[PDB]
C-alpha cells in the first residue's frame, strides 16, 4: 500500500566509533539495511553522503534536505570496560524542525547483542517516522537441508535478515512448514522422521516437543490461530487433503473440510474463526476461504492460472501468495476487500511467502538448481533481495509474530 517508486529518502550515517580500532559491527549500515528492507525508505548510498556527522550537533540539515532527506540517523558505538559496548542514536530532523532531535535512545549490549542493537534503532526510527509497527527484531523459522548425511534437514531461526542463526531442530529426514505460535514461543512443523508424517510443537526456549497428529500422509502446513487457541492443518487419509483445527487447550480435532479435492496450506484470518487455504476445487490450484465454524468453501483467487500457499496478513487487509501465470510463478499480493493483485517477487519459482507481523515484508524462497534459497520482497514491491547464502538449501521461511 505504498505503492511508489523507491521509498522516503533518509540519511543513515556510519556510527561515531570513538573506541579504539574498529567497531565491531556496522550499526548504521544494519539501521540502513532494515530501512530499505521494509521498502518504506531508502537510505542514502554511503557515497553520496553530504557528511558524516557523529552527533546530531554535528549534522547540517542543510546538506540533507538539499539531497531530498527529511531525517538523518546520526550514533555512537562505544566500548565498555566490561567488554559490552553502548549503541546510540539519534534521529535528527532535517526539514521543518532543522536540528531537533526526533528521537534518540541508547543501548549497552553485549557483542552478541550489537545486531539487536542495531534493529532497536531500527525498529524505534521506523515506528517514529511510519506510524506502523518494526518488525526488525523479530526472527524467521526455515528448514535447511545441509549436505551432511545423518541429519540433513535442520529446522533453524534466526534474525529476520539471516543472521544469529540457531538450529532447532535436526533430523535424518524432511522437515517442512514450520509455522510460529502468535507469541512467539513455539513452532509446529511437519516431520517424517517417525518414517512418515508428524505435526509437532517444539517450544524453543527449551526445546520440548508436543505431539500434534500423525495420520497417513505427507505434509501437513501448520498454522496457529492469531489468538492461540488453534492450530490448523491439512490431513490426506481418504485419498485426499483436508482442513482439520487442532484445539490446543483440549487437543480435539475437528475436520473443517471434505471431499475429493486436495485442501491444503491454511492460513488464517485475524479473526481465528476463518481460514484462506488452498483447494484443487477448481482444477489449477485456487485459493480459498472458509468459517471454521461453519459454511462451504468460498473461492477468494479470481487471478492468475493458479494461486496456492496463500499468507494473509495481521490486520486482514491483504493477502500473499504463490501466484502463477504467464509461465511465472511469484509472490503476489490480493488486497482482500477490492480483489486488486500486485505481483511482488520476480526470482525463480518463487515458494511459501510468509509475511512480516507489520505486513511491511515477505519472505518466501526460489529455485536455485536442485536448491533454493530465501529471499525477502517489501510487500509494496519497492526492495528485493537475496538473504545470507547458508551451507544448505532452504525452505519453507516463516516470520514470527512480533517478540
Amino acid at each position: 500500500d505504498s505503492g511508489v517508486d523507491s521509498g522516503r529518502p533518509i540519511g543513515v550515517v556510519p556510527f561515531q566509533w570513538a573506541g579504539p580500532g574498529a567497531a565491531p559491527e556496522d550499526i548504521g549500515g544494519i539501521v540502513a539495511a532494515d530501512l530499505r528492507n521494509s521498502g518504506k525508505f531508502n537510505p542514502l548510498d554511503r557515497a553520496r553522503l553530504p557528511q558524516q556527522p557523529g552527533s546530531a550537533q554535528e549534522v547540517q540539515p542543510a546538506a540533507w534536505s538539499a539531497l531530498g532527506i527529511d531525517a538523518v540517523v546520526v550514533g555512537q558505538v562505544t566500548p565498555n570496560p566490561d567488554g559490552s559496548y553502548n549503541v546510540a542514536y539519534q534521529l535528527v530532523d532535517t526539514g521543518g524542525a532543522p536540528g531537533t532531535v526526533l528521537a534518540q535512545n541508547s543501548y549497552k549490549v553485549n557483542k552478541q547483542w550489537l545486531r539487536y542493537a542495531g534493529h532497536t534503532a531500527s525498529d524505534e526510527v521506523f515506528e517514529k517516522l511510519t506510524g506502523i509497527k518494526g518488525a526488525f527484531r523479530t526472527r524467521i523459522a526455515y528448514v535447511v537441508q545441509t549436505n551432511g548425511g545423518q541429519f540433513p534437514y535442520e529446522l533453524r531461526v534466526s534474525d529476520y535478515d539471516g543472521y544469529n542463526q540457531f538450529v532447532v531442530h535436526r533430523s535424518p529426514q524432511p522437515l517442512m512448514s514450520p509455522a510460529w505460535s502468535p507469541d512467539g514461543s513455539k513452532l509446529a512443523y511437519v516431520t517424517f522422521e517417525s518414517g512418515r508424517s508428524a505435526l509437532v510443537i517444539q517450544t524453543l526456549a527449551n526445546g520440548a516437543v508436543r505431539q500434534v497428529a500423525s495420520f497417513p500422509r505427507h505434509n501437513g502446513a501448520p498454522a496457529f490461530s492469531p489468538d492461540g487457541s488453534k492450530l490448523a492443518f491439512a490431513l490426506s487419509k481418504t485419498g485426499s487433503l483436508n482442513l482439520y483445527v487442532m484445539d490446543l487447550a483440549s487437543g480435539q480435532i475437528r475436520q473443517v473440510t471434505d471431499g475429493r479435492s486436495n485442501n491444503t496450506e491454511p492460513t488464517w484470518f485475524p479473526d481465528s474463526q476463518n481460514l484462506a487455504f488452498t483447494s484443487d476445487q477448481a482444477g489449477r490450484p485456487q485459493v480459498y476461504k472458509v468459517n471454521i465454524n461453519g459454511g462451504a468453501p468460498q473461492r477468494i483467487t479470481w487471478e492468475g492460472s493458479q494461486n496456492q500457499d496463500a499468507d494473509v496478513s495481521s490486520d486482514g487487509k491483504f493477502m500473499v501468495m504463490v501466484s502463477s501465470n504467464g509461465g511465472q510463478q511469484h509472490i503476489a499480493k490480493q488486497d482482500l476487500a477490492t480483489g486488486g493483485v500486485q505481483v511482488l517477487s520476480s526470482t525463480f519459482l518463487d515458494e511459501t511467502p510468509s509475511l512480516a507481523p507489520n505486513g511491511t515484508m515477505v519472505i518466501y524462497s526460489s529455485s536455485q538448481g536442485m536448491g533454493s534459497v530465501l529471499n525477502l520482497v517489501s510487500t509494496d514491491g519497492r526492495f528485493k533481495a537475496r538473504l545470507p547464502a547458508t551451507d544448505g538449501q532452504v525452505k519453507f521461511p516463516a516470520w514470527s509474530p512480533y517478540l
